[PDB]
């Protein structure tokens, strides 16, 4: 059930309903080819043993490095492949590489224990080392040999390929460094919850965009990369997005007008008694009712930051907002609807497909839902609305950017908040 | 016929003689294939198989929910696939599907009218029901049967590898999920004028980067994907690139400099009595005279302020700049040139490839045009010029940083404008 | 060796013992294919020359025009691929061409002098004329040569669906505009230095990252792109990252508290005499102690702005600040350690894996290293900390916010600096 609601007193939307899965840890699992040390159908073969060949070569000399890769600027900053880095270091001390070698000697999937007591799910995904030593070195011949062979190691130049033109770290994690069964058997055999084995098995595609596949190491006949996967440790809790657009004056001399925005726009989550907020688009993803973040971009804020939505002015919390003379028209696309912020001389309307025009904005900040609306046209921008189902609320109230006096009205300020602007307020009005 | 002129008292310069194409509007398109329900040479056909089987339930399983996916800031936001999704949605409803694949029995292409009126071109790209059905299932054998089940399941397996890491839509569109000949015979049968198909028809790759592709549906052996593709509503108007870059006094104390820069840079289209404006770099892409934007990216403004040029202090536009005492030296490479904003003990010069420093700067903002110039530096960074051909125009004028007091100067000043900033120097010229 | 030092009087941290490779120029080489003018097993070879003619007629379709495509808003604007293109255009001039088909006759590789007196290394990496002119043309048959030319046509086809979804523009270079043997023998035979074939030959995957690839011509049998390599002309000269966060007072009255930020975070290296200064975060990329970064992304700075570490009111440069009053709970991630502003009700603490929390922080701005410390936790964001060896130095010192009567304090100011700070502060204590 999406519902949302519009506040004509701030030009600001909230779209609810939606559940939450924040990534906020990682897992790091450890990925293995095994390898071989080494007429026109042997000329085929030979052609591709070469390129088996220069692929290892090519990883080879890859890692001869250590790894690496409107309020967003108040976000500090993470370093994302820092686990799974961190458990490729482990696996370059000596004997290391050995104990997983033996780990999945009799079966593909085995937790091993490294040396620093972390405990890391292995997985051999591919064997050219048996396929090499026990098909091919005899002939050193037949056609299904050659289609066979080319169909083994393709996975291998895939792999490789992605690495070469990523400095080996690559994101999302494609189906050649874990195909979508290897990636579901991974997730089931995955230390974690019930719930988390479902969410994660039901938007594979979601946790791909979140996985990170790090090259790591060739040693001893053995190709390994980590492959990072998200740790959901927030699920289920209450999401809301908050849409925000320009609210204006609206007299007819150009340039005495003034304007405020809500900056507080982005996706909100419930967590931990606090709340999750997320300013940057699309670093949430929305599957449905499910919205996938990551806490590495969020701020932790006190639930009283929603107090803004009901009433901008409440005491407990300092809403923010920024500043200008800057009226220009503009719509935002809601989940459930448009908010349309129509000024100057701009040609502001909402359409219906079948019959046309059934809407003209005027000057101001206002809203339409998507029942019945298909488009949207501010000036020569045409936008189509979703058209998701959900129900809105218009919510009525006079635009708070007539409170203020032009005279003293201080813009320009884009850090600011409803208690900041009336602290500059003062200040004016004092000087006078 | 690129023109250029660069105005000295601005340090800004405007690349003009390009002509229009711009996204207004989306066709959506239902590309389909259909699909079959399920020694050496049958091993590796039954391996194929198996890839063709999961390909199959990947996708099932990757659409259990609705698909989704200096003055930039004043841009609206809006859901670039919501009319795609919207088409999607239709395709869920009984007796869709099967509409589809009624009309699509004795040929590849038709134009299926939906149950919500909506008409949309529907395109059968790859039979692999009658491939499997006709050449496979007799024999559940020869190697070349083994090629081209392989030839011909290729593509529904590279489909499937794109959406898996774009979770279900992708853009630009590949030529797996549309070849070329495809594309244009799309063009071709699309409902759309003569000057339009032959745009697109001769910018097939700005064509892919601007559509999506939507993986919709599996159900009743069709596979459906909707191809969003850009209308080009508004072509061949008028377009000029804006150019700036900060222009300070040079006075020798270290602190004591103020600057201002034209905040105004970016694309500027004619477009239906109002001009179109795209702040954000890279939103457009040139080819040849053609410049292919977004107005999704776009602000539509009065014509006038195109008097900015020409007139800063013009009457009937408030032109936009931002205020700083940030000193700091760079180039801009225009189409035509370069401008140069060299301050503080910078060493900046332009130069030929044959002849090396053939000018070198003076403190201020100056320009050359790329006739006998090869490169430009400043400071530790070289640049090299375009090598477009077209005619420069230096207009000459005393730099407007000069008509300001320094005293009372606002810097720091972002989102302002010529009038804002004397409004400012008002109010502080009173307490004085 | 890499060491930190982490500055509690201003909230920042640098990361030193780093050595550059700073792209300075570029190199352009023609990379040339050479083309062919044109039962079960005919039917497929066929088929795979129908995709070669295809590939053909898509390239030449694709150029009928010209190729294109805190503090960073302080940086210019460069035209990126302008050298290739300029020698692209070159290209087309009668008899260009054919000169390096003359010069490639009885070789792979050759410098050729273009007719403006540009010198290129061309390089011909497959030749499909002698191949199809030779094994195909007789037969218009074996299974082996349907094989043979699948994989001598598929890098073509390779070649053609990376410029189709990138307007003829790429980059990264893929091993399939370059192979790994053909880049390395590129480097070799390229007109340079040894230490610079050395450092590129051992860093390839980021070459591949910092070049381009531009589809220039088809013409006369001969398919032809600019491959852009970069030039490294500063190399192992000292690099350091300055890390900042929020310093802000801890007072318990909310919205009594004011903030700053050293706004000139990122990589720094010495350089001729100045210092690069690269504001924008992974425009450069650090391979072990070897940091690599472009210069068209830099400042060029007097070397005075180091002083800014250990000094920040040092007479020499003017140090780059922001001001607010947003005192929100963050944490940096730094080379080797975190730097954690916590303010308000924040939880923030930092933990071992094998013992849990050992450390929680006091309202403020503090650090840890990276030794015993594997994760810090800011509200609810998790932070792995890079596992880098090397020695971190806190350096105490009172929190230069301090320093600031609140009553006076210039908030919401981004631009600023250390003078421009005390400046507004002399005009408030001027006015009262
Ligand atoms: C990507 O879209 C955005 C574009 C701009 C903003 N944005 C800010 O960051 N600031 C703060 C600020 C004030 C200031 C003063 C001067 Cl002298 C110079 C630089 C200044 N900066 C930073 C500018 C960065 C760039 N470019 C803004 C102040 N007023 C309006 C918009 C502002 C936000 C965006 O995210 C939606
Ligand atoms: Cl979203
Ligand atoms: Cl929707
Ligand atoms: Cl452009
Ligand atoms: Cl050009
Ligand atoms: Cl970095
Ligand atoms: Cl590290």
């Amino acid at each position: 059930n999406i519902t949302e609601e519009f506040y004509q007193s701030t030009c600001s939307a909230v779209s609810k309903g939606y559940l939450s899965a924040l990534r906020t840890g990682w897992y790091t699992s450890v990925i293995t080819i095994e390898l071989s040390n080494i007429d026109a159908k042997v000329k085929l073969i030979k052609q591709e043993l070469d390129k088996y060949k220069n692929a290892v070569t090519e990883l080879q000399l890859l890692m001869q490095s250590t790894p690496a890769t409107f309020l967003g600027f108040l976000l500090g900053v993470g370093s994302a492949i820092a686990s799974g880095v961190a458990v490729c270091k482990v696996l370059h001390l000596e004997g290391e590489v050995n104990k997983i070698k033996s780990a999945l000697l009799s079966t593909n999937k085995a937790v091993v224990s490294l040396s620093n007591g972390v405990s890391v799910l292995t997985f051999k995904v591919l064997d050219l080392k048996n396929y090499i030593d026990k098909q091919l070195l005899p002939i050193l011949s037949n056609i299904e040999t050659v289609i066979e062979f080319q169909q083994k190691n393709n996975r291998l130049l895939e792999i490789t390929r992605e690495f070469s033109v990523n400095a080996g770290v690559t994101t999302p994690v494609s189906t050649y460094m874990l195909t979508n069964s290897e990636l579901l058997s991974l997730i089931n055999d995955m230390p974690i919850t019930n719930d988390q084995k479902k969410l994660m098995s039901n938007n594979v595609q979601i946790v791909r965009q979140q996985s990170y596949s790090i090259m790591c190491i060739i040693k001893e006949e053995v190709l390994a990369y980590v492959v990072q996967l998200p740790l959901y440790g927030v699920i289920d809790t209450p999401c809301w997005k908050l849409h925000t657009s320009p609210l204006c004056t609206t007299n007819t001399k150009e340039g005495s007008n003034i304007c405020l925005t809500r900056t507080d726009r982005g996706w909100y989550c419930d967590n931990a008694g606090s709340v999750s907020f997320f300013p940057q688009a699309e670093t949430c993803k929305v599957q449905s009712n499910r919205v996938f973040c990551d806490t590495m971009n969020s701020l932790t804020l006190p639930s009283e930051v929603n107090l803004c939505n009901v009433d901008i002015f409440n005491p407990k919390y300092d809403c923010k907002i920024m500043t200008s003379k800057t009226d220009v028209s503009s719509s935002v696309i809601t989940s459930l609807g448009a908010i349309v912020s129509c000024y100057g001389k701009t040609k502001c309307t909402a359409s219906n497909k079948n019959r046309g025009i059934i809407k003209t904005f005027s000057n101001g900040c206002d809203y339409v839902s998507n029942k019945g609306v298909d488009t949207v046209s501010v000036g020569n921008t045409l936008y189509y609305v979703n058209k998701q189902e959900g129900k809105s609320l218009y919510v009525k109230g006079e635009p708070i950017i007539n409170f203020y006096d032009p005279l003293v009205f201080p813009s320009d300020e884009f850090d600011a908040s409803i208690s900041q602007v009336n602290e500059k307020i003062n200040q004016s009005l004092a000087f006078i």
